[PDB]
């Protein structure tokens, strides 16, 4: 379903191909294929004129060899798939002078489920990581390993099973394959996709929190925000109105007639820059996704090639720095909401630590769960520190005196996202238990579905389905401490978010 | 020339009023004044109904008193003028319920040159800071000091000299004056203004650097950047083309026919996110400058008031974090250029440390100056750290469980900008000296004006004028070490940039 | 061999038990066992007086249940073994009121090779992590999983295979088991152990670097350092003298008769605070290893118990913050050395990027390897950021308004150490290749063993043995780019350091 | 009173000379003066043998000139006096080869009250800053300015008023004066002094807080800390016992018979690493103060000179990073105490925001003051970031590929200390007001002196003296909001702490 060459790829496109195994196909547009061939002819005819052919090919092949110096853990398969999709997407522009056959090799690997192994260390922002993909694609040596739908195999063996012949890199092809920002951008693309989703879910968590705390909806009145018209603020306030519409737990005051802490009253003002910043990043990453990043670039129309520096992924490096920074801020705001919920002094009447069965004097509720949340949030703000500014000025014989650190900035971002998925699962558990207890205080039973706004009811129910605890008027989500292993619930919720399950579908409208 | 009430204020408008003493006038538009009066009537009539009048006034007056708890150094006078301009601009929206007479008081202070003393510590993001301005405007007590065109005076005395009577705050007026983001935003506004100017100068510096290093202009060819179309990158590359147009020191290769380090070849790619980031910040600050930030907001059309949280300056807090982060990145890149210039191994033939008179074996050139630059740049990346994420969740009786730290973020940003003005001055000195030595190596004389692109020639000459060293074919900017105090030059250049002198006018087109 | 109860445990003791499976035994000292029993009698008799028995036991058991809220990846088995060793060590002090039978359970688990699974998230500095160990030790439920010499198994099943009966926690026993700093400290202990080793190896690397660069040994002359007598500096200078003693690659100038960059000439001064800081940390951690951290503490001699806060692991939190900070500094200094080695302009005659076979014009040497080092070092400085200062003041119903973040600080440190092992492997590879090329330039052959100081020869040869490349006069370590996968070498060296192989034994004297 | 040359200087010695104008005198010990002369003879006789004499002097003089490139604000006078004291102290070791007459010049300047102006920017860790001192001492040119007991004057004019003749630098004298860590260390010395004082006052603040909160003294019982024997923790616990001895506001429970938040119960555990860290830093700074840091070093006994790198101030750079980190931690802990005091939910019965006159329904108490405190603390943790790890590897023609950033680290530390003095003033105000209100709740009157422990009574009264508010049974420190400007009080207390007034004397025993 995803065609490469015609229209620009979106972050959503990359995600589907990387995470869902969506099939890919190179465009059949003759004009595109023509350009691709045309740039190759330029390099070929350049070799026929003006420093040889075989020597020029040996050089490209040796590039793969001295670059096989990766280290550390392997990148997740999804990120390597995203990188191949982007590398191919870049080539289709017809300015890299690479054979269509090599570009097709990536389509084949992506559709066949063959993913080259790539290391997390090696790039200052992606020669080294891309060399592992290159070497695997061409079947250079058995030392190059790949994952073929499940188990480890050497590149040559996969190429045999695919009934494909090894390839020999022609002049420029090595650089066309290994010079560029495809890997760091692929990682970043998936990070942004996941963060947009977690932000939507976080909005749903805040909507649950507001209801459990009996907060007012007056803070989201359009008059307030239109007077301070920041797009992200306007958006956040309007989304909360929709998330709280028809709720029986919020005190309705849109008519005009402080008790609410700032974490509720200033929610739109706080989230505004975060939402806008994530949107800015998404936009910048989408441009990077569709950029030609190798070097030199071939300009056929003028029969010339130019030496530039499009291989510097500064937008990804700084973009991911901001992304991690935004995530920390989202987590801290969510953690403060949990603090209000867990403390009798500020929860407006809820049981201490959202205890369920008051009868059992031994129960402590979600006290342990808050502590876990309190342990993860600071780590997220820790990851919100930057790395683009810490670039080494003496890199590569002092030739790369500036570099983006985009690759590690992206891998750090993947770590932040993975941690944030666990944190949001915790925030979701607090919000779900809290509304059941508030519903009880209001109606005498524990079925929050009878009072929740229809929008938050969808999320509430999705969470209860995932953990396997069906809402009942007789009991809230968590009753006695010894009836469930909260770790199992965190793990199940997090797994569902990562897989785009019912929890994600439930907030599909906030995206 | 600057009218408040009709059109939205721009960053440029604020800078002119704050730094240049541009006169301000409230709009005469009857519809605007009507709105202002209307919100006052709402509050008055609200006091006539439904908790008293005198008691309600005493409360507002006492607000000024318990808020007189500032500490630290005083804010620069320009930032306070900016704060008043914004506070008044906010009131003209007619949703604050403040008397036109109180708003007019700020107009009078601005035009009369009366600036209340305000402290750097006190706001978590601006009750405390604004309370000093409020107390001064109304002449509450002699304890409130102000600057009246030069010397310290107590507020009451200033009001007497202005032939104005002290004022008594009516219900809501205290909150309308002290609730809001006017001070942090005013500070941020001036910061963005100065940074836009410094960024333009930095571009001019890189242009001098490229020429002195005999770099190629090929890296800026439109084909390269149109294939990686990030707006900031495209802009950076195009601006450099213009800055380098008609230069005799650059090797012209726009025709298509690596030696250049990444700091030159990847300049557009690196500056792209920075330029775009500064633009994003500017847009967000301009919205903040024109927003109503007090509380509660008065909606006359519906005869109602709403309690919201527009006083949270999250966009300023995170925006200034980003701004300091961008400044650090700009400085580190500029430092890497200086390193190429000063080292024979990488300067492509320039004298070590840009020494002038080789005859005097004792001369060491700009070795000391480089060290000074090397000491300032790391400090700027240090200030590039963030503070928004470090907000105290236990603030104000746990009521302000989220705050923006916007005030200190803006003050930290003012420190970064002030330091960066000194740093850019140093970079300007290295660029000027370097082009004279390159010109000599190319023509046998030291008059760079005969080889520089016209665009950089304006900057080059503006600098030479400021330091008071006239370019001559016989001698370069710096000849013997004992002939000038480089500290004086850094100081003069820095002062001219801060004052918007000839150096700034010289790059007026890059803005 | 490691007995618990008599003498204080050392970091070396913890490492052996955690990593080498060294057997442990509780002391037979009757006085110690008496104290243990005595504190239990205090609690028992306290239950017999003055709030019940069964209710008091249910409370302790329920503690294990609501604390089963861990999340994220599992901790390495070694850290869990260290945690158990420390918990038991703490109990032997006789101030916890826990049955010898429960303390013995940990001895059995350690000796049997049974390691409870513990999550990386859950502690703010170790209730949650310790609850997993507790629940596994007592066989509370099948939900508690452990590793029994290789494969997963539930606690109950493990206890059955060990012929042990499940246990029921008596009053105070739950708190005695789960209240404390054992896990964070066990993690910290292994980190310190590994960092001391990496520091010794780094010294060896610098020794190889100095020789390859033909640096002088004059910088290490005792007169210089005795005039600036910082203990770590004095130590570093003296160790380098020993490491360089009898080298034929260093220019001998201890007789008194600038060319050397600061990374060589200021090595002792730079390493001094790092070596001293690491020593300070080790000392603090050893005290924490032997401290009683549960609460309340039982003081039998005075028949009383005190409520205190020994469970706050501030020394571990801040200690690990410093540790990561020191590691970053070690890596950065090492990276600058590599930069000198790889660049002809600064290597004092070595081939560019330490290329081996100049004949093959395609060879690029260790250019890729340097890029990899350049990508890892900045990440290490990134991890050198702190987390103790980012503690959440609203933690656990606002009861834990201060906490150490010791647990995550320790896990972050484990990440730093793991990353630094890969980095040092790269630094080792650069040093070994470099001395072969210097030996060649000096003698016409590549057997560095003929010119290296005996001390560095040991390290040199250990590295060559591990990668499987025997030194020969005919060829250096790296000849042609296509003859090896440098990634395999990085991995082998790193594995050897982590296992305490020949590379570690080779620097056994620098420890 | 302070003699240089015989015994090692202590931080206290430096502070007295720098801040109190204590007179200095060079030692008369003939052996010391002999060593000083001996090293000069070595250099002289070295010039008589084996470069040119005059040429060697011109070189040293030129050094002063190309190094006159400082920028930014001037250093405080006290820091410059400290720098001169340390420089002279270094020369007395007799290994520098500098004339006694030049060392005497610094003695004269210190005793005459002549302080050379020195800039904050210029050193990467102190050539540039030291060049300003040098040039002023020798009266090189009118461009060098100094402060002579009050007003600006040029160096030559000062030398004339002192009846001293300008001096000419002989070989090595330029390097002996400008190579070194004297300025950064002098700055650091004063920072450590002030921080030791602030830490002692903070302990007193915690003591007032504990009493006002009716906390228990059980948490400090020796049995608890002797079981977790970290020297700093043991020290903190014991000091608090002394600070709380005989208090009638604390609940006495040293007999053995949780309510207290961690900030009270875990105070010793938290402060321990801070106290120990500050002690470690002090010890390292005292060694640096007595070290010879110029180069090359002259070894007369062996008639030789050695080129080393003692001028790298790594201990100061990393030491000041830690110092700022510790300050941030101290402030955050103190802020959490203020939060407990201000909130009725946690203050154990104190009025909200420590309001005084409940009768006036308009009074809000110290609400504004808490906000100011909340704005300062986060800034201190921001400054707790490090700078040593951010050193530029391309510094000074790539010769200084490692540097300590010790100078800016020290200046940043001076900023932290200055800010912390304001913060502690605020903390003191909260503690004083708080104990008056607790005393009232306990006895019916507001004279805390009747219930406070004698140790805290001293501090309490010192503060009340400073602000000019005499304790009375009829009224507490703060009664009505409009009766005082809290900013004046903050300013007065801060000023007294900085001057070492009664507030400092009050805690002289905790130092």
């Amino acid at each position: 379903n995803v065609i490469i060459g015609n229209q620009k790829l979106t972050i959503n496109d990359v995600a589907r191909v990387a995470r869902n195994g969506t099939l890919v196909s190179l465009t059949n547009n003759t004009d595109i294929l023509q350009g691709i061939q045309a740039s190759c002819d330029y390099i070929n005819n350049a070799v026929e004129s003006g420093i040889s052919r075989e020597q020029a090919s040996e050089l490209q092949t040796n590039l793969v060899w001295f670059l096989k110096t990766g280290a550390g853990n392997k990148l997740p398969l999804a990120d390597v798939r995203a990188a191949m999709l982007l590398r191919a997407n870049s080539h289709m522009r017809g300015a890299s002078g690479i054979r269509l056959e090599l570009i097709k090799r990536m389509e084949i690997f992506l559709n066949a489920g063959v993913t080259p192994y790539v290391y997390e260390f090696g790039s200052i922002g992606d020669l080294v990581p891309l060399s592992y993909i290159t070497g695997s694609l061409i079947g250079l040596d058995p030392s190059f390993k790949v994952d073929f739908n499940g188990k480890e195999m050497d590149a040559p063996t996969a190429l045999r099973q695919l009934n494909l012949s090894p390839l020999t890199l022609l002049p420029k092809e090595g650089l066309a394959m290994m010079n560029g920002t495809s890997v760091m951008t692929g990682i970043a693309a998936n990070c942004v996709y996941d963060t947009q989703i977690l932000t939507a879910i976080a909005m749903g968590v805040h909507a649950l929190d507001i209801q459990a705390l009996n907060g007012t909806n007056q803070s989201f009145h359009p008059f307030i925000h239109n007077s301070k018209p920041h797009p992200g603020q306007l958006w956040a306030a309007d989304q909360m109105i929709s998330l709280l519409a028809n709720s029986q737990l919020v005190r309705d005051e849109l008519d005009g007639k402080i008790q609410d802490r700032y974490s509720l009253r200033c929610l739109p003002q706080y989230l505004g820059p975060i939402v806008d910043g994530i949107s800015q990043i998404a936009k910048q990453i989408e441009i990077e996704i569709n950029s030609v990043t190798d070097n030199p670039l071939i300009d056929v129309d003028n029969q010339a090639s130019y030496h530039g520096g499009n291989f510097l992924g500064q937008y990804v490096g700084m973009g991911m720095d901001h992304l991690r920074y935004y995530i920390g801020l989202l987590a801290k705001h969510l953690d403060v909401q949990i603090a209000l919920l867990a403390s009798p002094e500020f929860s407006n009447g809820l049981p201490p630590s959202l205890l369920g069965n008051r009868e059992r004097k031994v129960n402590m509720g979600l006290k342990g769960l808050q502590i876990c949340g309190n342990s993860i949030m600071p780590l997220l703000t820790f990851y919100g520190n930057s790395i683009a500014d810490r670039f080494p000025t003496h890199a590569e014989q002092f030739n790369q005196n500036i570099n983006s650190q985009g690759y590690t900035s992206a891998t750090l971002a993947r770590r932040s996202v993975d941690i944030f998925q666990n944190y949001v699962a915790i925030a979701l558990m607090f919000g779900v238990q809290a509304v059941d207890l508030r519903t009880y205080k209001k109606t005498g039973h524990y079925d929050a579905r009878a009072c929740l706004s229809p929008a938050t009811e969808r999320l509430y129910s999705a969470v209860r389905h995932v953990v396997g605890q069906k809402p009942t008027s007789d009991r809230p989500y968590i009753w006695n401490d010894n009836e469930q292993g909260l770790d199992e619930h965190i793990a199940r919720i997090s797994a569902d978010i990562a897989a785009g399950g019912v929890i994600v579908q439930a907030v599909q409208d906030i995206l």
